[PDB]
Protein backbone atom coordinates (compact mmCIF):
# COMPACT_ATOMS: atom_id res chain seq x y z
CA UNK A 1 0.00 0.00 0.00
CA UNK A 2 1.40 3.22 -1.20
CA UNK A 3 0.73 6.85 0.62
CA UNK A 4 0.55 9.64 -2.49
CA UNK A 5 0.09 13.51 -2.12
CA UNK A 6 -1.31 15.32 -5.34
CA UNK A 7 -2.17 19.17 -5.39
CA UNK A 8 -3.44 22.25 -6.94
CA UNK A 9 -6.77 22.81 -9.11
CA UNK A 10 -9.58 22.56 -7.40
CA UNK A 11 -11.86 22.51 -10.53
CA UNK A 12 -11.77 18.63 -10.52
CA UNK A 13 -11.25 18.07 -6.82
CA UNK A 14 -14.98 16.36 -6.17
CA UNK A 15 -13.83 14.16 -8.45
CA UNK A 16 -10.21 13.21 -7.78
CA UNK A 17 -11.35 12.66 -3.91
CA UNK A 18 -13.99 10.65 -4.99
CA UNK A 19 -11.84 8.42 -6.68
CA UNK A 20 -8.88 8.45 -3.54
CA UNK A 21 -11.81 7.43 -1.29
CA UNK A 22 -13.04 4.60 -3.23
CA UNK A 23 -9.72 3.65 -4.54
CA UNK A 24 -9.01 3.28 -0.54
CA UNK A 25 -11.30 1.01 -0.14
CA UNK A 26 -10.49 -1.59 -2.85
CA UNK A 27 -6.46 -1.46 -2.76
CA UNK A 28 -5.36 0.36 0.86
CA UNK A 29 -3.55 2.71 -1.47
CA UNK A 30 -3.98 6.44 0.04
CA UNK A 31 -4.12 9.57 -2.03
CA UNK A 32 -3.81 12.81 -0.20
CA UNK A 33 -5.27 15.72 -2.81
CA UNK A 34 -5.01 19.60 -1.68
CA UNK A 35 -7.20 21.80 -3.45
CA UNK A 36 -4.97 24.83 -3.42
CA UNK A 37 -5.50 26.16 -7.17
CA UNK A 38 -3.85 25.44 -10.21
CA UNK A 39 -0.73 28.10 -9.20
CA UNK A 40 0.41 26.46 -6.44
CA UNK A 41 -0.30 23.17 -7.90
CA UNK A 42 2.62 23.55 -10.41
CA UNK A 43 4.64 25.55 -7.82
CA UNK A 44 4.77 22.23 -5.80
CA UNK A 45 5.35 19.97 -9.01
CA UNK A 46 8.42 21.58 -9.74
CA UNK A 47 9.30 22.21 -5.65
CA UNK A 48 8.79 18.37 -5.71
CA UNK A 49 6.94 18.73 -2.76
CA UNK A 50 4.02 16.41 -4.03
CA UNK A 51 3.74 13.07 -5.77
CA UNK A 52 1.46 14.85 -8.88
CA UNK A 53 0.35 18.49 -9.77
CA UNK A 54 -2.98 19.12 -10.80
CA UNK A 55 -3.60 22.22 -13.08
CA UNK A 56 -6.66 23.46 -15.23
CA UNK A 57 -4.29 25.86 -17.55
CA UNK A 58 -1.93 23.76 -19.36
CA UNK A 59 1.98 24.00 -19.80
CA UNK A 60 3.12 24.25 -23.46
CA UNK A 61 5.40 21.90 -24.75
CA UNK A 62 8.74 24.35 -24.18
CA UNK A 63 7.72 24.33 -20.41
CA UNK A 64 7.00 21.02 -19.91
CA UNK A 65 10.52 20.51 -21.45
CA UNK A 66 12.15 22.95 -19.72
CA UNK A 67 10.83 21.36 -16.54
CA UNK A 68 11.46 18.25 -17.34
CA UNK A 69 7.23 17.36 -16.58
CA UNK A 70 4.50 15.36 -18.64
CA UNK A 71 0.98 16.54 -18.30
CA UNK A 72 -1.81 14.18 -19.59
CA UNK A 73 -5.48 15.15 -19.06
CA UNK A 74 -7.86 13.55 -16.68
CA UNK A 75 -11.71 14.47 -17.28
CA UNK A 76 -13.52 17.27 -19.35
CA UNK A 77 -15.90 19.32 -16.90
CA UNK A 78 -17.28 22.94 -17.15
CA UNK A 79 -17.61 26.29 -15.88
CA UNK A 80 -21.19 27.36 -15.00
CA UNK A 81 -21.79 31.19 -13.76
CA UNK A 82 -24.11 30.74 -10.08
CA UNK A 83 -26.25 33.43 -9.44
CA UNK A 84 -28.39 34.45 -6.09
CA UNK A 85 -31.19 36.35 -7.42
CA UNK A 86 -34.33 36.42 -5.56
CA UNK A 87 -37.46 35.10 -7.12
CA UNK A 88 -35.37 33.14 -9.70
CA UNK A 89 -34.76 29.84 -10.69
CA UNK A 90 -31.82 27.59 -11.78
CA UNK A 91 -31.68 27.28 -15.13
CA UNK A 92 -34.24 30.34 -16.15
CA UNK A 93 -31.79 33.06 -16.87
CA UNK A 94 -29.62 33.11 -19.82
CA UNK A 95 -26.60 35.14 -20.61
CA UNK A 96 -23.98 35.14 -23.68
CA UNK A 97 -20.73 36.26 -23.70
CA UNK A 98 -20.58 39.85 -24.70
CA UNK A 99 -22.70 40.73 -21.90
CA UNK A 100 -21.76 38.39 -18.99
CA UNK A 101 -18.17 40.67 -20.03
CA UNK A 102 -19.75 43.91 -19.53
CA UNK A 103 -21.13 42.39 -16.33
CA UNK A 104 -17.76 41.47 -15.24
CA UNK A 105 -16.41 44.84 -16.45
CA UNK A 106 -18.62 46.19 -14.14
CA UNK A 107 -20.66 47.93 -17.35
CA UNK A 108 -23.72 46.17 -16.35
CA UNK A 109 -24.55 47.17 -12.68
CA UNK A 110 -28.16 45.41 -12.17
CA UNK A 111 -30.31 42.58 -13.11
CA UNK A 112 -32.31 44.42 -14.80
CA UNK A 113 -30.35 46.20 -17.27
CA UNK A 114 -31.47 46.43 -20.68
CA UNK A 115 -29.06 44.17 -22.03
CA UNK A 116 -30.20 41.12 -19.38
CA UNK A 117 -33.64 42.23 -20.24
CA UNK A 118 -33.01 41.78 -24.31
CA UNK A 119 -31.46 37.83 -23.44
CA UNK A 120 -34.80 36.88 -21.35
CA UNK A 121 -38.03 38.20 -23.09
CA UNK A 122 -39.83 36.83 -20.65
CA UNK A 123 -38.67 37.71 -17.58
CA UNK A 124 -38.95 39.33 -14.20
CA UNK A 125 -35.99 40.43 -13.68
CA UNK A 126 -35.32 42.21 -9.93
CA UNK A 127 -33.40 45.75 -10.12
CA UNK A 128 -31.24 43.98 -7.74
CA UNK A 129 -27.66 45.34 -7.71
CA UNK A 130 -24.76 42.66 -8.91
CA UNK A 131 -22.22 41.40 -6.92
CA UNK A 132 -19.20 40.17 -9.16
CA UNK A 133 -17.72 37.58 -6.75
CA UNK A 134 -14.21 36.18 -8.95
CA UNK A 135 -11.20 34.51 -7.88
CA UNK A 136 -8.90 35.89 -5.18
CA UNK A 137 -5.08 34.07 -6.54
CA UNK A 138 -4.10 32.06 -9.51
CA UNK A 139 -6.43 29.72 -10.77
CA UNK A 140 -7.21 27.49 -13.39
CA UNK A 141 -11.07 28.44 -13.31
CA UNK A 142 -10.14 32.13 -13.87
CA UNK A 143 -7.74 30.97 -16.66
CA UNK A 144 -10.35 29.10 -18.63
CA UNK A 145 -12.94 32.12 -17.59
CA UNK A 146 -11.15 34.77 -18.50
CA UNK A 147 -10.21 32.69 -21.66
CA UNK A 148 -13.59 32.85 -23.01
CA UNK A 149 -14.08 36.21 -22.15
CA UNK A 150 -11.82 37.52 -24.64
CA UNK A 151 -12.83 35.23 -27.31
CA UNK A 152 -16.85 36.97 -26.64
CA UNK A 153 -15.99 40.79 -25.45
CA UNK A 154 -13.54 43.05 -26.72
CA UNK A 155 -13.10 45.31 -24.54
CA UNK A 156 -11.85 42.28 -21.86
CA UNK A 157 -9.90 41.31 -24.61
CA UNK A 158 -7.97 44.73 -24.80
CA UNK A 159 -8.02 45.72 -21.43
CA UNK A 160 -7.83 42.84 -19.24
CA UNK A 161 -7.09 39.86 -21.13
CA UNK A 162 -6.84 35.99 -20.03
CA UNK A 163 -4.75 34.37 -17.04
CA UNK A 164 -4.82 32.41 -13.75
CA UNK A 165 -4.59 36.05 -11.95
CA UNK A 166 -5.88 39.52 -14.33
CA UNK A 167 -6.45 42.46 -12.80
CA UNK A 168 -10.49 42.43 -12.07
CA UNK A 169 -12.18 45.35 -12.74
CA UNK A 170 -14.46 44.41 -9.65
CA UNK A 171 -15.61 42.32 -7.49
CA UNK A 172 -15.30 40.11 -4.31
CA UNK A 173 -11.97 37.37 -3.84
CA UNK A 174 -13.43 33.78 -3.13
CA UNK A 175 -11.08 31.42 -2.29
CA UNK A 176 -11.39 28.47 -4.27
CA UNK A 177 -14.40 26.85 -5.88
CA UNK A 178 -15.85 26.24 -2.58
CA UNK A 179 -15.22 30.23 -1.63
CA UNK A 180 -17.10 31.29 -4.41
CA UNK A 181 -19.76 29.07 -4.11
CA UNK A 182 -19.93 30.03 -0.42
CA UNK A 183 -20.15 33.72 -1.42
CA UNK A 184 -22.83 33.57 -3.98
CA UNK A 185 -25.17 31.79 -1.52
CA UNK A 186 -24.37 34.46 0.82
CA UNK A 187 -24.69 37.47 -1.58
CA UNK A 188 -28.50 38.53 -2.44
CA UNK A 189 -27.39 39.52 -6.33
CA UNK A 190 -24.21 37.83 -6.70
CA UNK A 191 -22.75 36.15 -9.40
CA UNK A 192 -19.70 34.12 -9.52
CA UNK A 193 -18.08 31.57 -12.26
CA UNK A 194 -17.37 28.08 -10.70
CA UNK A 195 -16.77 24.42 -12.12
CA UNK A 196 -20.45 22.84 -12.82
CA UNK A 197 -19.93 20.18 -9.22
CA UNK A 198 -19.67 23.35 -7.19
CA UNK A 199 -23.35 24.65 -8.19
CA UNK A 200 -25.18 22.33 -7.65
CA UNK A 201 -23.79 20.26 -4.69
CA UNK A 202 -24.65 23.54 -3.04
CA UNK A 203 -27.89 23.87 -4.40
CA UNK A 204 -26.56 27.04 -6.42
CA UNK A 205 -28.97 28.43 -8.93
CA UNK A 206 -26.84 28.95 -12.76
CA UNK A 207 -27.67 30.51 -15.82
CA UNK A 208 -27.77 28.72 -19.60
CA UNK A 209 -25.36 30.41 -22.12
CA UNK A 210 -25.32 30.76 -25.69
CA UNK A 211 -23.17 28.72 -27.70
CA UNK A 212 -20.26 29.53 -30.14
CA UNK A 213 -23.25 28.34 -32.61
CA UNK A 214 -26.05 30.99 -31.51
CA UNK A 215 -28.05 28.95 -29.16
CA UNK A 216 -29.41 28.68 -25.72
CA UNK A 217 -27.23 25.64 -24.05
CA UNK A 218 -27.63 24.14 -20.28
CA UNK A 219 -24.67 23.24 -18.51
CA UNK A 220 -24.96 19.41 -18.19
CA UNK A 221 -22.02 16.72 -18.49
CA UNK A 222 -23.40 15.78 -22.21
CA UNK A 223 -22.72 19.23 -23.21
CA UNK A 224 -19.42 19.49 -21.74
CA UNK A 225 -18.49 16.71 -23.93
CA UNK A 226 -20.43 17.93 -27.00
CA UNK A 227 -18.07 20.85 -26.41
CA UNK A 228 -14.58 18.22 -26.40
CA UNK A 229 -16.32 16.69 -29.85
CA UNK A 230 -13.98 18.45 -31.99
CA UNK A 231 -10.86 18.14 -30.36
CA UNK A 232 -7.91 17.00 -32.55
CA UNK A 233 -6.48 14.70 -29.37
CA UNK A 234 -4.02 13.46 -31.60
CA UNK A 235 -2.58 16.98 -32.49
CA UNK A 236 -1.93 17.76 -27.97
CA UNK A 237 -3.30 16.78 -24.92
CA UNK A 238 -3.77 20.91 -24.75
CA UNK A 239 -7.16 21.30 -25.98
CA UNK A 240 -9.11 25.03 -26.22
CA UNK A 241 -12.38 23.56 -25.23
CA UNK A 242 -13.86 27.50 -24.75
CA UNK A 243 -16.86 28.12 -27.25
CA UNK A 244 -16.29 25.38 -29.64
CA UNK A 245 -18.80 25.24 -32.24
CA UNK A 246 -21.25 22.35 -32.55
CA UNK A 247 -24.44 21.58 -31.52
CA UNK A 248 -25.30 21.71 -27.31
CA UNK A 249 -21.78 22.92 -27.11
CA UNK A 250 -21.06 24.49 -23.33
CA UNK A 251 -19.33 27.31 -24.18
CA UNK A 252 -17.20 27.56 -21.35
CA UNK A 253 -15.45 23.69 -20.74
CA UNK A 254 -12.20 22.59 -20.14
CA UNK A 255 -10.30 19.47 -19.28
CA UNK A 256 -8.20 19.74 -16.55
CA UNK A 257 -4.15 17.99 -16.42
CA UNK A 258 -2.15 15.66 -14.08
CA UNK A 259 1.65 16.62 -13.87
CA UNK A 260 4.29 14.65 -13.44
CA UNK A 261 8.51 14.36 -13.52
CA UNK A 262 9.65 12.67 -16.76
CA UNK A 263 12.49 11.61 -14.44
CA UNK A 264 10.99 10.07 -11.16
CA UNK A 265 13.90 9.95 -8.68
CA UNK A 266 11.24 8.07 -6.48
CA UNK A 267 10.51 5.38 -9.02
CA UNK A 268 7.75 3.28 -6.42
CA UNK A 269 5.50 6.54 -5.89
CA UNK A 270 5.62 7.31 -9.64
CA UNK A 271 4.67 3.91 -10.45
CA UNK A 272 1.78 4.10 -8.10
CA UNK A 273 0.78 7.23 -9.14
CA UNK A 274 0.58 5.89 -12.64
CA UNK A 275 -1.87 2.85 -11.42
CA UNK A 276 -3.94 5.18 -9.48
CA UNK A 277 -4.29 7.06 -12.69
CA UNK A 278 -4.61 3.79 -14.87
CA UNK A 279 -7.36 2.29 -12.34
CA UNK A 280 -9.30 5.78 -12.52
CA UNK A 281 -9.38 5.76 -16.40
CA UNK A 282 -10.11 2.31 -16.29
CA UNK A 283 -13.17 2.21 -13.92
CA UNK A 284 -13.69 5.50 -12.40
CA UNK A 285 -16.00 6.80 -15.22
CA UNK A 286 -19.55 6.48 -13.18
CA UNK A 287 -17.91 8.13 -10.22
CA UNK A 288 -16.95 11.14 -12.55
CA UNK A 289 -20.33 11.00 -14.48
CA UNK A 290 -22.09 11.03 -11.19
CA UNK A 291 -20.05 14.20 -10.94
CA UNK A 292 -21.22 15.32 -13.88
CA UNK A 293 -17.63 15.35 -15.33
CA UNK A 294 -17.47 13.86 -18.99
CA UNK A 295 -15.04 11.00 -19.39
CA UNK A 296 -12.13 11.16 -21.64
CA UNK A 297 -12.72 9.18 -25.33
CA UNK A 298 -10.81 5.80 -24.82
CA UNK A 299 -8.48 7.04 -28.00
CA UNK A 300 -7.31 9.62 -25.55
CA UNK A 301 -6.94 7.84 -22.67
CA UNK A 302 -4.59 5.16 -24.82
CA UNK A 303 -2.60 7.55 -26.38
CA UNK A 304 -2.04 8.85 -22.56
CA UNK A 305 -1.16 4.95 -21.56
CA UNK A 306 1.49 5.24 -25.03
CA UNK A 307 3.10 7.78 -23.62
CA UNK A 308 3.27 7.07 -20.12
CA UNK A 309 5.60 3.93 -21.66
CA UNK A 310 7.37 6.64 -23.60
CA UNK A 311 7.98 9.30 -20.87
CA UNK A 312 8.22 8.15 -17.63
CA UNK A 313 11.67 6.56 -16.07
CA UNK A 314 13.78 5.82 -13.42
CA UNK A 315 17.10 7.39 -13.18
CA UNK A 316 18.24 4.61 -14.97
CA UNK A 317 15.95 5.36 -17.78
CA UNK A 318 13.66 2.23 -16.80
CA UNK A 319 9.77 3.32 -17.64
CA UNK A 320 8.30 2.73 -14.74
CA UNK A 321 4.95 1.62 -16.91
BR1 LIG B 1 -8.31 31.40 -5.16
Amino acid sequence: EASLTGAGATFPAPVYAKWADTYQKETGNKVNYQGIGSSGGVKQIIANTVDFGASDAPLSDEKLAQEGLFQFPTVIGGVVLAVNIPGLKSGELVLDGKTLGDIYLGKIKKWDDEAIAKLNPGLKLPSQNIAVVRRAGGSGTSFVFTSYLAKVNEEWKNNVGTGSTVKWPIGLGGKGNDGIAAFVQRLPGAIGYVEYAYAKQNNLAYTKLISADGKPVSPTEENFANAAKGADWSKTFAQDLTNQKGEDAWPITSTTFILIHKDQKKPEQGTEVLKFFDWAYKTGAKQANDLDYASLPDSVVEQVRAAWKTNIKDSSGKPLY
